[PDB]
């Protein structure tokens, strides 16, 4: 259970995003029917009065907290990996438009989960912004929780991977548009009961062996880090 509190950018903190620039829902309750339109940006999608200004080459930093900002930011227990996409916001996040610029799931080093390291940088992990055409986008940040992934939400409602989604109102002003946007993939859509990650046995399966839904990020990503930019503290 948790959302996102707003965005910073270069290390700098844009302010509460909730409503404003975050499509953001009334709750911190996860999103579980993979068929459900609720996949694309969570249950209350409907553009919000701002977008926030960025340029190619940038940091955009996602801040998710569980309550209240800067606290536990997600129970200990929703292990489990963490994705962004980006989509044109004409798409409104309909068809075959979301491009995944960042994943990470376990960290054979560290021993640790995506959502283990999240809670350590205070909520906070980043992408930098590609070299796509100028215009409006959709950042759609994914924690996928696995504490009851042993069981398929499609055959169990009381069960299943848990989805905590979020989509940022992003404007990209300067780029080149060198690296200019692919085919995406559908929310709803690319994740099915079979696809590899959704289904996992995060107490018996070693999670060297955990493999996160595809799509494979896009190579003309460069993205991106789970870790603090900033002390929402100081504020
Ligand atoms: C899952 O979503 C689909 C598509 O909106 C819907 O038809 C189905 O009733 C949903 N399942 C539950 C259990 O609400
Ligand atoms: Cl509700
Ligand atoms: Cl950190
Ligand atoms: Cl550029
Ligand atoms: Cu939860």
């Amino acid at each position: 259970h948790t959302l996102v509190w707003g965005v910073w950018v270069n290390g700098v903190d844009q302010g509460d995003g909730r409503n404003i620039y975050i499509r953001s829902p009334p709750n911190n309750n996860p999103v579980k029917n993979l068929t459900s339109p609720d996949m694309t940006c969570n249950v209350d999608n409907r553009v919000v009065p701002k977008s926030v200004p960025v340029n190619a080459g940038d940091t955009l930093t996602f801040e998710w907290y569980h309550n209240t900002r800067d606290d536990d930011i997600i129970a200990s227990s929703h292990h489990g990996p963490i994705a962004v996409y980006i989509a044109p916001a004409a798409s409104n996040g309909q068809g075959n438009v979301w491009v995944k610029l960042f994943e990470d799931a376990y960290n054979v080093t560290n021993s640790t989960w995506a959502v283990d390291r999240l809670i350590t940088a205070h909520g906070q992990h980043s992408v930098v912004v590609p070299h796509v055409a100028p215009g409006d986008y959709l950042f759609r940040a994914e924690i996928i929780a696995l504490h009851e992934a042993d069981s398929l939400y499609s055959q169990n409602p009381i069960r299943g991977a848990q989805f905590y989604i979020s989509c940022a109102q992003i404007t990209i002003n300067s780029s080149d548009d060198s690296t200019p946007l692919p085919a995406g993939v559908p929310f709803p859509g690319a994740y099915t009961d079979s696809t590899p990650g959704i289904q996992f046995n995060i107490y018996t399966t070693p999670a060297t062996s955990y493999v996160a839904p595809p799509p494979s990020v896009w190579s003309g990503a460069l993205g991106g880090s789970i870790a603090q930019v900033g002390d929402a503290s100081l504020e």
